[PDB]
């Protein structure tokens, strides 16, 4: 029968939130998406028959490394544990303040939040509420089942019932990385890596990419060549993929699917046989193309072209639909999909894996496991991981021989460079790489630096902010 082939690719990745001086993590959002999705997305793959592939940044694990062996110095989480009477002033505001911005998600649906954050005031046993529920509302699949009687409380919690969700959390960070090795090893899934700190390669080895989509944009003077430090995320992230895998990565993210000719012929030649790229990228490189077919670029290396619907209803549309509806929807588009080509299509799934559940009802548990165990039962469709698709003859492939640099934001790179903001951050990069000394310089390369720029006034910006200059300023000594 004819078959379509569904490939998922979820992207987990985190800057470094950790002061290179004061060696504290100034953002929580390493250890909240460790215990919610970093371990429990390829638990899935325990309790379902199907292939889910998955991409960890080097930035990343070198987080959770230190996370798991409690080296970590979370400012938040240690206002957690601290029992509120040694909670300071400043440090309660701070528990407040999370709590309002994360107050909208479904994922913070507790009706003793709503008390807590009406009331004028908090005595200890509140601020015991607020510690506890802050934590519990991360909770991830797995942990989700076991501390069922914990979560049907709701309220009243103690100070050894919280320390109890922290030890049960830390425990799930240990095994996280273990997973990963798990999975690859199995054969239940394929686990790639991208550049270390989540660089934008194109620009780094040539700054003219950008004029390939947005050719009146202004830039600021590159005097210096980043190229040398593009091969440097390069290398160093499949050293840390050997540390923790045994063995060298064959498959790379680009970040932010930002490509090049240029960025592509360093993949190739760093021993990368295979990549992926936003749709968008292959309707301004291919004249008249389709998604659904595995592309050699060059003859030298593979290339993939995500569905840019499929992958966008699942991080954008469907947190606001039931679980059946959505799995409804998703499932129609591929039977679509699959009666437009006269070949076996395969449809490749890539966005990130961690920032879309936080809106979905109850993380969106019951949309993966409806959609998972949906897919198990469709016979005409595979899924499969991203090594099996390599070797599939059935997909049809074609050779192209260039592509137009961008990424997967509109095709281009004015998200990260264009206006005064983002501009100004490059005039900071490239001064700084000018007396650069350490590699301190290569954290500083980060996408989400020039990510948070401008833009509005967003939450953490000034935490960002504070980050991405100590990282210039330690690169300088
Ligand atoms: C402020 C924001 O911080 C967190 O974001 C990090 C994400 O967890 C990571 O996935 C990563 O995102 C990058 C992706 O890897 C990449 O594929 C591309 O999408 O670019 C992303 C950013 O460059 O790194 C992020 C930090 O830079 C945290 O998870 C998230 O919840 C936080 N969001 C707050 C701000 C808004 C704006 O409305 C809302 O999401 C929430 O109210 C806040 O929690």
């Amino acid at each position: 029968m004819k078959k379509l082939f569904l490939v998922f690719w979820w992207h987990m990745h985190q800057p470094l939130y950790r002061e290179p001086y004061t060696g504290e993590y100034l953002l929580p959002w390493t250890f909240f998406h460790a215990v919610k999705d970093y371990y429990d997305m390829p638990a899935y793959l325990k309790d379902f028959e199907i292939k889910l592939n998955f991409n960890l940044t080097p930035v990343l694990i070198d987080q959770i490394q230190e996370y798991a062996q409690g080296k970590a110095k979370d400012v938040f989480l240690e206002a957690i544990r601290k029992d509120p009477d040694d909670l300071e002033k400043e440090e309660v505001e701070k528990l407040i303040e999370f709590t309002k911005l994360n107050y909208e998600k479904p994922i913070y649906r507790f009706e003793r939040i709503r008390e807590l954050m009406n009331k004028e005031k908090l005595n200890r046993e509140e601020l015991l509420d607020l510690q506890t529920l802050n934590l519990l509302a991360w909770c991830g699949r797995t942990l989700r089942k076991d501390l069922k009687d914990l979560l049907n409380k709701g309220r009243n919690y103690t100070q050894e019932e919280k320390e109890y969700v922290l030890n049960k959390y830390f425990e799930i960070i240990k095994k996280t990385l273990s997973i990963y090795r798990e999975i690859k090893e199995e054969g239940k899934g394929s686990v790639s890596t991208s550049p270390y700190y989540h660089p934008l390669i194109p620009i780094l080895l040539n700054p003219n990419c950008v004029y390939e989509t947005t050719p009146n944009v202004k830039i600021p003077d590159f005097a210096v060549s980043f190229r040398e430090d593009a091969s440097k995320h390069v290398e160093l992230a499949k050293e840390k993929y050997f540390e923790i895998f045994g063995e060298h990565p064959v498959y790379m993210w680009p970040p932010e699917a930002s490509v090049s000719n240029e960025a592509l012929e360093l993949y190739y030649e760093k021993g990368i046989n295979m990549l992926a790229t936003d749709e968008v990228i292959l309707k301004n490189s291919v004249e008249r193309a389709s998604p659904y077919l595995r592309y050699y670029f060059r003859e030298l290396i593979s290339v993939f072209f995500r569905d840019k619907t499929l992958s966008d209803l699942i991080g954008f549309s469907y947190h606001a639909w039931n679980a059946e509806d959505a799995v409804r929807d998703f499932i129609g588009r591929l039977k679509k999909i699959h009666e437009s080509v006269d070949f076996q299509p395969v449809v490749f799934v890539v966005l990130d894996g961690e920032n879309c559940w936080e809106y979905y009802e109850e993380n969106g548990i019951p949309f993966l496991e409806k959609l998972y165990s949906t897919l198990e039962k469709e016979e005409w469709i595979e899924t499969l991981t991203l090594e099996e698709a390599m070797r599939k003859e059935d997909v049809k492939t074609e050779v192209i021989e260039s592509v137009k640099a961008g990424t997967w934001f509109d095709g281009n790179f004015l998200k990260w460079i264009g206006n005064k903001e983002k501009n100004e951050y490059w005039k900071i990069l490239i001064e700084a790489k000018k007396k650069a000394k350490n590699d301190y310089i290569l954290v500083a390369e980060g996408s989400d630096w020039f990510w948070w720029q401008g833009e509005e006034k967003a939450p953490f910006v000034e935490v960002f902010d504070k980050l991405f200059r100590s990282f210039v300023r330690r690169a300088q000594e």
